[PDB]
């Protein structure tokens, strides 16, 4: 029996400090290593639980300090929990420092989680080879025997052999590297600071480096030798930013090297190691030239992201993984907040905005869960990486930022990151901490665990009588045919004079008192909080007409706030699409990005959904609507790559929307581009801009869109490819739709990884609609292989192929295909929510569709 049974790790045993000796070949995909782990106890205890998987254990020696000799001990174990005991000859007593040594054998991954190796071809057809580590939920177990939970921190000393070509690292500056006689070359790295066992890292690759050192703190760039031209941007993002976030924090970085790794391959681990920043390849790429505005934006968002964590989230750990929501959704809202300050050209509001809108949208659903869970199973640990936690909880962040004024905040942060330091926590610890900041006033623990511990988000309907402003609580239910209280941080604008101040609602019903009499009021100012408004039939259409007189009394953000709640809202029935259409009948006069592309996802999203419907005609009335109200603005874009970042993303959206609707001059202009490029055998230059637009009507002929295949398996750029891939996927022809889907299956041409994508562009247009669902059933089996279940991707490819079907008949068909595979295929939340958007879909045409074919056509 073994002596532990359960998924947490005794409160016994603690560790303090491990020397870890290892000798990779990589050639073989098999390492050996030795680990020495100094341990403490606080309690007694005659067995020491802790953590390996898939190790062939040689000797294990246990020692205490009133001996220089090591003593034998006996190891079992227990796989279900990855848990290994080593019982003990003495009876570990209280406070006394022990030490055991463990000896193993062990393969290199090939899974691309733990320590994992992988071979790539180089500027020749060389094999190259490299290695390195991803362990973020629970696979540093898989490479050395250890306590594998973020709350039982230490300091490491890592050791590895390597080849004299192939460039060691690991997290800490390197102390000694010896030749050996061997004719191999090892490394020492010096001892650690205290930090988690899912932050350690090692790589092992021929690489080369873009090195700068700023006030001791040699920030460096490592990539393989053949692309260290293009990481200069990142090596420019990577200082401005470790200065600000340094003085944001006012805790100076800790470690004295900042290694930035882009690994060659496509399924690499992209973690926060502390000092070995891991990325992907095409993550860190960027050529000042070539690259786009979105391609700008996620670098220089990746980088601001993994920066952050190494305070937030390394520095101050969380314990468990039920606050994961928390160290992602920090570093999530840093993101945004550290691009705002250092890079406001790039108007990343817009990206947040967007996230947001979407966050929103599947936290409605039913299916959504309260984001603070109970985590004691391992599929409960592998379930808390939703990328949707981590952007509510940067949406809950946001919300207490402006709140709280963005200075309060800061010195909860300080002071929380001071407090907490080298050690782990849990989240009610940095509310706690704004307790403290705000002197207890107000308690942010109970306002948090309003939105922490429930699920969904409030619905705030608002009637304005006079200049009293009535405000009443509700959950955003959709099912249109218990939930808790929030204390919801309240935010208004009135007015020819404005207005601006902040309330909090903890009732079901409230009243704002008014200053004055007012014409017009907009609550949540920019979508600062996490909640949609309905106001009163006499309250919106005094903001549809303020729209039409001056719009820009309000902000981008309020205006686009505005469109999506008014067309959500709208879905539910709770508003007929009438108001919406006449709230958007003011983009005439709209110059900004954030409403109108927005706008355009809203009228796309019906179209698309009337599309497969059959009602061709009137989804083409509501195109030739949104393009006359849009008519000046698209006229006015030209096929270039210039303007500011804003201005070359509104460039973006309405010309792909002329274009795909072939709605005025677009499809001659973008066809006369292709064919120039297409005859410079693809050597002319496309503004990045209008890459994919050109792209897109080239590939409607049998000539272009051969061309473009042969473009995608030569030519280098993993960027440009995939916008060849997506006007690839934007075919009409049925059977190169099928072609495409499955060849990426197979791995013929296109990469497996791929497909997610390929799925996603055949289904979303009327000739690949049917087509993309039926390859998902007909070929699941192995898709499920190729792809677990509960993966990202067979959720995205089950959304991807079924969020456009409309009718009952298509809701019993999606429902009968996975409940005739498995009880547990059919109980996944892929397939749950997405039985939930077709009944949505199907209650949007009965509340909204019979009123369309009325107004439009008349
Ligand atoms: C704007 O201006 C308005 C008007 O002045 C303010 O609204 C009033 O706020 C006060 C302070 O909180 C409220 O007094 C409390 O009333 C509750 C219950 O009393 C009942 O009284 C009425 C019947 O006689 C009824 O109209 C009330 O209805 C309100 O509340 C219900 C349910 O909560 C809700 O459904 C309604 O929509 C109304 O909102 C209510 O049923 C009483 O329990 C309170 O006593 C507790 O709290 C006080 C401190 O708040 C404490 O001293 C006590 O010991 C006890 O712990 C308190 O008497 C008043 O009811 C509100 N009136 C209305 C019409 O809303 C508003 O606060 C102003 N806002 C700002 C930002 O200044
Ligand atoms: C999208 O369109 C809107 C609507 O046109 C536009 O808003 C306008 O911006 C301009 C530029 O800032 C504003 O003009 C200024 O208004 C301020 C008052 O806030 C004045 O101080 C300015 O006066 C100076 O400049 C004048 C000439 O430009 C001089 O005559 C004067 O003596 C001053 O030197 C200037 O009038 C304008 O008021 C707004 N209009 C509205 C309705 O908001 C917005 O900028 C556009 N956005 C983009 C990205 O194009
Ligand atoms: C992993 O184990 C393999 C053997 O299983 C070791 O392979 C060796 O790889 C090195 C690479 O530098 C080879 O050395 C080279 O030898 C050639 C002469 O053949 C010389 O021209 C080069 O300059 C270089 O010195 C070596 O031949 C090869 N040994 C073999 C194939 O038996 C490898 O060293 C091990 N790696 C580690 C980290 O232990
Ligand atoms: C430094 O960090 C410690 C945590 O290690 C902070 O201690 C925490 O302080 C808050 C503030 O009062 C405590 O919250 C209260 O707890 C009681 C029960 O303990 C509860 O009844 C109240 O409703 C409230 O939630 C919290 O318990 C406490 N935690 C611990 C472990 O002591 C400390 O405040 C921080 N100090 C500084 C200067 O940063
Ligand atoms: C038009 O584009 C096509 C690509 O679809 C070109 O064919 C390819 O051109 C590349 C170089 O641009 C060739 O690579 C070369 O290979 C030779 C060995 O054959 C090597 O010595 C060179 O250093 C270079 O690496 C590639 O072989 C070739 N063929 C294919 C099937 O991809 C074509 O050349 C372009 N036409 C013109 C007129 O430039
Ligand atoms: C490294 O990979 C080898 C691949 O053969 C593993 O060997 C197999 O392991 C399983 C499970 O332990 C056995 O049931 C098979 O009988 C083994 N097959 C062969 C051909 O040896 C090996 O286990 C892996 N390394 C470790 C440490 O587990
Ligand atoms: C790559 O790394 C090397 C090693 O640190 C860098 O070379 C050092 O550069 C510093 C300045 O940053 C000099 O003070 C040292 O004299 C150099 N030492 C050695 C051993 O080379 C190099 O600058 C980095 N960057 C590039 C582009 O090669
Ligand atoms: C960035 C990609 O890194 C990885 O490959 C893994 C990571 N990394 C991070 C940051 O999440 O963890 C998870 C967590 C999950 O819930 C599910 C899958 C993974 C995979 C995994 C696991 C088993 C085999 N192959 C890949
Ligand atoms: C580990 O590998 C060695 C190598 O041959 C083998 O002799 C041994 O039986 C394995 N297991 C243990 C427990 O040492
Ligand atoms: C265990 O090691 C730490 C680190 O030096 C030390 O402070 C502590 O006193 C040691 N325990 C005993 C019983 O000496
Ligand atoms: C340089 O680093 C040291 C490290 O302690 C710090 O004290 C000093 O303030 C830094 N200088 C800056 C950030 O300009
Ligand atoms: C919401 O989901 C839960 C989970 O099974 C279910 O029990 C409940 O009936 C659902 N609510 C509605 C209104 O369908
Ligand atoms: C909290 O109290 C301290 C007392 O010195 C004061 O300096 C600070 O301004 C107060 N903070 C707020 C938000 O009132
Ligand atoms: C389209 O091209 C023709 C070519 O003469 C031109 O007359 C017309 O104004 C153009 N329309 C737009 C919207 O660019
Ligand atoms: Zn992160």
């Amino acid at each position: 029996l073994f002596p532990w049974a359960q998924i947490r790790l005794p409160t016994a045993v603690v560790p303090l400090r491990y020397e870890l000796s290892l000798h990779p070949n990589l050639t073989s995909m098999t390492f050996r290593g030795s680990v020495t782990i100094s341990v403490q106890a606080l309690q007694v205890t005659w067995n020491i639980i802790l953590h390996s998987t898939g190790h062939n254990i040689s000797r294990v020696t246990f020692m205490s300090a009133v001996s220089s000799q090591e003593k034998q001990a006996e190891i079992l174990e227990y796989a279900y929990h990855g848990q290994i005991a080593i019982v003990a000859p003495e009876a570990l007593l209280a406070g006394h420092n022990y030490t055991l040594k463990i000896e193993y054998s062990a393969n290199i991954s090939s899974s691309y989680y733990g320590f994992y190796g992988f071979s790539y071809t180089d500027e020749s057809n060389e094999k190259k080879y490299f290695a390195a580590t991803q362990f973020e939920p629970l696979a540093a177990r898989s490479a050395f025997p250890c306590f594998d939970e973020p709350a039982f921190k230490a300091t490491f000393i890592i050791k590895i052999i390597r080849d004299e070509q192939y460039t060691a690292l690991s997290n800490m500056p390197k102390k000694s590297s010896v030749v050996l006689d061997d004719g191999l070359v090892q490394d020492e790295f010096s001892e650690s600071v205290k930090m988690s066992t899912y932050l350690v890292a090692f790589i092992v690759g021929e690489m080369k480096n873009l090195s700068q050192d700023v006030n001791g703190t040699l920030v460096s760039i490592y990539a393989v030798p053949e692309k260290i031209g293009q990481v200069h941007y990142a090596l420019e993002t990577t200082v401005k930013l470790l200065e600000f976030f340094q003085n944001y924090f006012e805790i100076q970085y800790p470690l004295k090297k900042l290694d930035l790794v882009a690994i060659p391959d496509f399924e690499a681990g992209a973690m926060e190691n502390w000092g070995l920043l891991t990325f992907r390849e095409e993550t860190l790429l960027y050529d000042s030239n070539t690259s786009s505005m979105a391609d700008r934006k996620l670098v220089t968002k990746i980088i601001a992201h993994e920066l952050a964590h190494q305070w937030f989230g390394n520095l101050v750990t969380m314990k468990w993984w039920n606050d994961l929501w928390l160290n992602e959704g920090f570093a999530t809202f840093m993101e945004y907040f550290s691009l705002e300050k250092i890079f406001k050209e790039l108007s990343s509001y817009e990206d947040f905005l967007d996230a947001r809108f979407k966050t929103m949208k599947k936290d409605s659903l039913n299916s959504s869960h309260p984001i603070s869970s109970s985590v004691q199973s391992s599929e409960q640990i592998e379930e808390m990486f939703d990328s949707l936690s981590y952007f509510k909880g940067s949406s809950l962040l946001l919300m207490l930022k402006t709140y709280l004024s963005e200075d309060v905040f800061q010195h909860a942060v300080v002071l929380y990151l001071h407090n907490h330091s080298y050690a782990s926590i849990q989240s009610d610890d940095l509310w706690d901490s704004f307790n403290e900041v705000t002197n207890q006033t107000l308690d942010v623990k109970r306002m948090m665990k309003t939105w922490t511990l429930q699920k969904g988000f409030p619905l705030v309907t608002v009637q304005k009588k006079g200049k009293e402003l009535f405000i009443q609580q509700e959950r955003f239910f959709l099912n249109m045919k218990t939930s808790y209280l929030w204390h919801i941080p309240l935010s208004y604008v009135t007015e020819y004079s404005k207005y601006q101040s902040v309330s909090l609602l903890d009732k079901k019903s409230g009243v704002i008192n008014l200053t004055e009499e007012v014409l017009w009021v907009k609550v949540n100012i920019n979508m600062n909080g996490y909640y949609i408004v309905h106001y009163a039939d006499d309250d919106w259409e005094a903001l549809i007409h303020q729209l039409k007189i001056n719009p820009y009394v309000l902000s981008d953000k309020d205006r686009a706030n505005l469109i999506n709640n008014i067309f959500e809202l709208a879905g539910l029935g709770k508003v007929p699409l009438k108001r919406a259409f006449d709230l958007i009948n003011y983009l005439g006069n709209e110059n900004h990005t954030a409403p109108i592309t927005e706008a355009l996802f809203q009228t796309d999203l019906i179209y698309n959904l009337l599309e497969k419907l059959g009602y061709m005609d009137l989804a083409s009335r509501l195109v030739t609507r949104v393009f006359k109200l849009l008519q000046n603005q698209i006229q006015q874009q030209t096929w270039t790559d210039e303007g500011t970042p804003s201005m070359r993303e509104l460039r973006s959206a309405l010309l792909e929307f002329a274009c795909t609707h072939n709605l005025g001059n677009c499809s001659t202009t973008a066809m006369k581009l292709f064919d120039d490029w297409m005859a410079s055998n693809g050597t002319q230059s496309l503004p990045t801009d209008v890459m994919t637009t050109v792209f897109k009507v080239g590939a409607k002929t049998d000539k272009g869109w051969s061309f473009l295949l042969g473009k995608y398996i030569s030519i280098g750029s993993e960027a440009e490819k995939n916008k060849i891939l997506e006007a690839l996927a934007s075919s009409e022809d049925v059977r190169k739709l099928y072609w495409l889907m499955k060849s990426s299956l197979n791995g013929d041409n296109f990469r497996t990884q791929k497909l997610s994508f390929i799925i996603r562009t055949v289904g979303r247009h009327f000739p690949g609609h049917l087509l993309a669902w039926d390859f998902v059933k007909e070929n699941w089996n192995k898709l499920v292989q190729k792809f677990p279940l509960g993966s990202y991707t067979i959720q995205n490819i089950v959304a991807g192929s079924t969020y456009l079907f409309s009718t009952k008949t298509h809701l019993s068909e999606v429902q009968a295909f996975f409940e005739n595979q498995s009880e547990a295929t059919f109980r996944l939340r892929c397939v749950q929510e997405a039985l939930e958007v077709i009944q949505l879909n199907i209650q949007w045409m009965e509340k909204n569709l019979k009123s369309l074919t009325w107004w439009l056509r008349t």
